[PDB]
């Protein structure tokens, strides 16, 4: 067995190379189907949706016509219609009743009607801007769902409403203060802080009640409920400003682990208006008890919103070690006018009676953690004293399954007259029913778009699902009122991410696999005569056509192997291009190997992983394995390393790559190396660290260094508090192990963006800092203008040719051999 | 003639070696004289003196003893006396004859003792008496006064204060600054010289007691304190990473970065009133009559200031912007009035102060090239009421610094205050009567880094620093300011010395070095002949530092000359690689820096800070180094030559020198030549890679500049002018500007920078990168996190040694450097 040799290419030749094979827009997503109501006409539907026409264009809001009938013989291709003329959208908000779109495009609001009483429009409209004498930079709009006229959004951390016909505005908050300095005030209302946008997937932090209050003079109440925060006990850290002309840094609130989360209260902005659109009074308004009192326990709101009718707020909670969790029905009676006058105020106190109390219709615990989802579907309110409602969870079995509760809404024990303090289960209502619409040994998806869509007439519940396989995302049906047979509605051999329309008689499927590109496709849902129950799916039209197998891109292979831990483990395998037989080449692990990901799966990784395809041409081997950890596999396989990361991971890695290398003779295993981003680049760094008799070179990208750094919420849900795990901590944070590096050169390259705000450049610069006093050798590639991403395009190009070169000069040539 | 190959260690043996061959204390300094006056007694003088006694002790006040009479067949070497106790590190120490008062800071403490004074001299350890206080933050730059050695002052949060070391009383002068609120807001000082003033022109204090003190009718004192008042306001901001990297943050301060605001500046004057039993009566804070901008027109910078012997006037030296115009100021205590916030008593007492008296311009002058700013300035005893006479140093008239004899009138001003009008630009100037050149010559008298003068008053002589017997030599001179001619030589040629000369003018003190031999210190008395005072001989009177002589394990350079195309001889050094084989080329490292305000070349001992060079050379490398035209000692037109066109000039040196070497020595190998150097020489590091990459492989730059824009007001400014007035000299002198031309082959460029570098901020590397990865072109790189423009941390220094020997192995002198191709 001879050792393959890569061909030692110059940096000027590998950069041509790379610009060479170099030559994604956004998919369709957003949907929403509104349907036409025209007897006469051709189609049933308007499909409205955001999408990017081409690489260079903006993500912007397109249309396509549903016909009612189709030629079966052919292959029906919608035409994206584009809806506006502007002279970049993320989102829209619509209100169905009027028409109404809302959605922010640059600095500007805007708003346009379609597909409502005044009826479609058959080319672009121009969208209206929405006035505003505010200075700065509005976010986070929402149209009122009572009345479409209100708008409300984010200024200065503050909640506003604006009236889109009248041209009112109005300030609802004075919480923050733009003027004054960061470090006095640190309060802000309706908007998610840090933790919560980055590790819970919360971006929003106000609600609009879904109905208006009609008073007696003919106008009527708007609510909205919202976050206020307090974050001035959080810690303060300095990271540097885009502007490197203007050398300095900006301040911001980062809770690193063990240290202080946000202050956290809930509050209530009652807006009366007349009875031709003009506004009486805003009373703003907060919870009777404090937060800390009525909530036990309570760190983070994972969720909130209102239930159907508008008649309770509701809100998913979290305690600080994220094992309990706690969805609570909030009566907007709970809140009280805020007054500072102490006598006015306690009337205001005695006036609510004690039966408006917080009722927690559902509570559930763990020794892993909780995994915070958005499934949370609340049926209509039929007994005045029960809820009835959908929820997923882990918690039962270790897989996530839907399941139909019923709580009782007790007059709770505690009677706020006497003047004491609740105890912990004094608001826990009662559950009549707990039915498990799912079961098995396979998981419920509820996050990155994946949800529930309930059909209330049928009584049937859609969503997505790893139950034919843990590679494949699939969509499926079930009865909620006598669970049974779950009817799997996608094709298999593809992975799929579907949308549901809000009528339930059509699924959009954005699909791939290993081979083929992402297609878009519409499927229109029926059922037999003799039962509703059943679902079948057709296919009606193309949204997004794949442009086919690419020539210049050859798959991996997806193999398994059972291991030594008890699971079976996924991987992919990129054989070298023009194998030769009697010869061993080089191997590069790509990895990643952290929780809430999963790399090994039957889709295209033809786009975000290109450059191992790449690698492959050059004559690497390259291979992913999914450790244990890793997502879609359930709850236990997930738990392995709980207070334990870093310890495991590379031995799944190692194990893997083992069976490969009995199983293939021509991966070498005297030149393996590894690189990864995040915790990948932590990984890449243990591998190293732990095993250099496996790992030739190791390139970590912005690693994880010094587990203290990181924040509250991701640390602390999988290593627990740091006092609690003193050894977990110190043997997971490879900064502490700096002399357990190689005193070899040319095995480590460090590489960062240098302004990253999730993973600080300080994990780096102090791992350098000790490897330094350990006397151990590191190169470096530093990314100045790069924020944990690729946002200028040069830089990555630059990533791509020094990974290769560095490859090339220190694992795969002859050049590299002859240089140890 | 075959390529020789350096032997491939690995980096656990290049570690090993580094550690062997590693395997230092500063020289007695800070010299005074204190005469005995005891007849029946052995000795003259007593010498004392600040020096660190071994490797790892703190430096120290020291005592020798200079007897009467000398053994002239031996060689007397003077025993250290220590003059403290230890404590229950000094840097400086103030000192007052008349009573012997020593004042001095050691740690957060400021300390006092007694001796040569009235009460006499001391036969064993003082112990240091701390001078009580109230304050809780450290105290900074403890001064005695001059008037009264009861008093002192000293710093404390940006504000001046007084305590009395007898008495123990303790008052706050001013009320500048607020320690409490945050720097955005509260940027005022008191008694303090801003970063620019310390870190440009070698200005630490801000403050100046007034030497003499004023007598009262009730029978107590005045005492008075000049002192500079910075409003740092509109100065440019900054972040840079804490030392603490735990707590990701960044420390702010004000660095005024090129063509933008340099803090507003002036003068105060806090008068102190102090009753018959040493107790204050009052504290009165004075302003001057009319704003700074108005009495002195066009001055940015207060580059020195003080007091005449009498303290009848302050003294200051001001320039302006561009640095093309010095003015000697004269300010009267007069020009003074209390702070008054009520408009109606302000008027009165601008009325009060009469139109005579005025500043004085007592010496102005300007240049095409820059005023470099120096510490000679003597002024003599006020003979008449309307003159004043002095001695200053300039290379305004001929090119070379030389001292100058100045007698101005005191001139009654032509402007007057009354009339409610500004002054016009040379109201204030005074005529000159008088200029005598006291020295003349191809040749500079040294004015900086310790080098200063000492008048002898009674004989009317003058002693110097100066570089009159040669360039790479500095040597003590004498010459009379009344009828100057003849410059008599004090130390002996093929040594530099570096000077201290008594205050009785009867002894002088020589720390001195070659580049064989380490430094030594020496004692020398001075006399003169009966018939002729002015004719000064010296003779060894005994060592107080003897030399631990030419060690085994360093071989010096030989220092090189050739004549170049420029028309100045460029001096250089050559260190030969050890074992030189017969027949064979080996790989050369250019060291450089290049920049003004350094020489590199001389005949001093290189074996400590340059000990590395000799390890290169030890492992098989030429090492070559040339001072480049703009660097030291050489005259103001041969410093001028990169005056808005630094980055072009000095390459071109580097290249001509080297090929001189090449042509004369066939064992250096041109194909593999490597560039290094710090700070500037990072910066021409670069630029040598990025000019001219025919000639050089591969380039190390550590915290090189790389953005003129980015560095301060008084040096950029200085050099390459204002950058409205200069766009296309700051672009061809920024390297990140012209990321473009570095090399597309890897293994070339290595950048070195300590990541809390506060005077070259880590930004120029950071933006340098930013534009070589737009461009697409390669670099290494090295960061030291707790490092800033030095190597405090060993480790940090032990890495850096490590991996610069390593990357020139593997990377040009290795025979696997060669393959690598
Ligand atoms: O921070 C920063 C600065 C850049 N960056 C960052 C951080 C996290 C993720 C990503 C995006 N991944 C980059 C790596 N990609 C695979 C890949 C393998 C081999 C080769 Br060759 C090229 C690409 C997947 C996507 C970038
Ligand atoms: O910033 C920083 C961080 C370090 N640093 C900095 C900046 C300016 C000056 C100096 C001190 N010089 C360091 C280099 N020395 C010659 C030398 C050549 C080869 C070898 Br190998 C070792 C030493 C002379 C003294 C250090
Ligand atoms: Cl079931
Ligand atoms: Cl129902
Ligand atoms: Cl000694
Ligand atoms: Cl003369
Ligand atoms: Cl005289
Ligand atoms: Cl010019
Ligand atoms: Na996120
Ligand atoms: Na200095």
């Amino acid at each position: 067995l001879e050792p393959f040799y890569v061909e030692r290419y110059s940096w000027s030749q590998l950069k041509k190379l790379l610009a060479d094979t170099r030559k994604m827009a956004k998919a369709p997503h957003d949907f929403m189907f509104v349907k036409r109501n025209d007897p006469d006409g051709p189609h049933s539907d308007r499909i409205y949706y955001l999408a990017m026409s081409g690489e260079n264009r903006e993500n912007t809001l397109f249309y396509s016509e549903i016909p009612k009938t189709i030629n079966r013989a052919a292959v029906l291709m919608l035409s994206w219609k584009p809806l506006l003329d502007l002279f970049g959208i993320a989102s829209y908000d619509y209100h169905q009743g009027s028409g109404t779109f809302l959605f922010q495009a640059g600095s500007g609001i805007y708003h346009v009607k379609d597909g409502g009483p005044q009826g479609f429009t058959q080319q672009p409209l121009r969208p209206n801007l929405v006035e505003t004498s505010c200075p700065n930079i509005r976010m986070d709009p929402k149209l009122c769902p009572a009345d479409p006229d209100w708008i409300a959004f984010i200024h200065s951390n503050d909640i506003w409403i604006s009236n889109i016909v009248t041209r009112e505005e109005r300030r609802l908050t004075y919480v923050h203060n733009e003027l004054a300095n960061m470090e006095e005030d640190a309060r802000s209302a309706g908007v998610a802080t840090f933790v919560l946008q980055e590790e819970f997937d919360r971006y929003s932090g106000y609600w609009w009640c879904p109905k208006a209050e009609t008073t007696p003079s003919g106008g009527k109440i708007l609510r909205i409920l919202y976050e206020e925060n307090d974050e001035s006990e959080v810690e303060i850290i300095h990271v540097t400003s885009p502007m490197l002309e203007t050398r300095r840094a900006d301040s911001f609130r980062y809770p690193k682990t063990g240290t202080a989360n946000p202050k956290v209260t809930f509050k209530m902005s009652e807006i009366m208006i007349d009875a031709e659109g003009r506004i009486i009074d805003v009373i703003d308004k907060e919870l009777i008890q404090p937060f800390e009192i009525l909530f036990e326990g309570v760190e983070y709101i994972a969720r909130a919103g209102w239930t159907p009718e508008g008649k309770y707020a509701w809100s998913i909670l979290l305690d600080r070690s994220q094992t309990r969790l706690q969805i609570v029905l909030i009566s907007p009676e709970l809140f009280i006018p805020v007054e500072d006058d102490v006598m006015e105020r306690q009337r205001l106190i005695e006036s609510v009676p004690d039966s408006v109390t917080p009722l927690i219709i559902y509570e559930e615990t763990t020794d892993i953690w909780i995994n915070i989802h958005d499934i949370f579907h609340v049926f209509p309110q039929s007994h005045e004293e029960e809820i009835e409602f959908i929820f997923a969870s882990e918690c039962k079995t270790g897989f996530r399954h839907l399941y139909k509760i019923t709580s009782i809404l007790k007059e709770s024990k505690y009677k706020r007259s006497s003047g004491g303090l609740p105890a912990p289960s004094d608001f826990k209502c009662p559950i009549k029913e707990e039915i498990a619409i799912t079961s098995g040994e396979w998981e419920v998806l509820g996050r990155h778009g994946s949800n529930i869509q309930v059909d209330e007439v049928r009584r049937l519940v859609y969503f997505e699902g790893t139950k034919d396989s843990p590679l494949e995302h699939h969509l499926y049906v079930v009865s909620y009122v006598n669970p049974g047979e779950v009817t799997r509605l996608t094709d298999r051999g593809y992975s799929h991410s579907c949308c549901i329309s809000q009528h339930c008689d059509f699924f959009i499927s954005k699909y791939s696999n290993q081979k083929n590109p992402h297609c878009v496709s519409l499927y229109k849902l029926s059922s037999p005569e003799d039962d509703p129950t059943c679902k079948t799916k057709e296919f009606w039209a193309t949204i997004l056509d794949s442009a086919g197998p690419l020539p210049d891109y050859t798959p991996p292979e997806i193999f398994s192997f059972e291991s030594t831990t008890g699971f079976t483990l996924y991987g992919m395998l990129y054989k070298p291009h023009d194998l030769q037989p009697g010869k061993k080449y080089p191997t590069v692990l790509f990895i990643y190997g952290g929780p809430q990901v999963q790399l090994v799966n039957n889709r295209f990784k033809g786009v975000k992983y290109f450059r191992l395809n790449t690698l492959a041409s050059l004559g690497y081997v390259v291979v992913v394995i999914d450790n244990r950890g890793s997502c879609h596999r359930g709850l236990k396989f997930e738990g392995a390393f709980k207070y334990k990361m870093g310890q495991i991971e590379i031995d799944d890695q190692v194990e893997g790559l083992q069976y490969l290398a009995s199983r293939y003779d021509f991966i070498d295993l005297d030149r393996v190396g590894i690189h990864g981003w995040s915790y990948g680049g932590y990984l890449s760094l243990m591998a190293l660290m732990q095993r250099s008799d496996i790992f030739r070179v190791a390139i970590a990208g912005a690693p994880v260094t010094l587990w203290i750094f990181y924040d509250t919420g991701y640390t602390e849900r999988y290593m627990g508090h740091p006092d609690q795990n003193e050894q977990g901590y110190y043997l997971g944070s490879v900064a502490m192990q700096a002399e357990k590096f190689p005193s070899e050169p040319n095995r480590l390259l460090l590489l960062h963006g240098f302004l990253d705000e999730n993973v600080h450049f300080a994990h780096t610069s102090i791992l350098l800092s000790f490897l330094v006093r350990a006397g151990k050798p590191y190169d470096l590639q530093i990314y100045p203008q790069e924020r944990h991403s690729i946002r200028v395009p040069e830089s990555g190009e630059h990533y791509e040719l020094h990974l290769l070169h560095y490859l090339q000069e220190n694992l795969g040539s002859r050049i590299a051999a002859l240089k140890v």
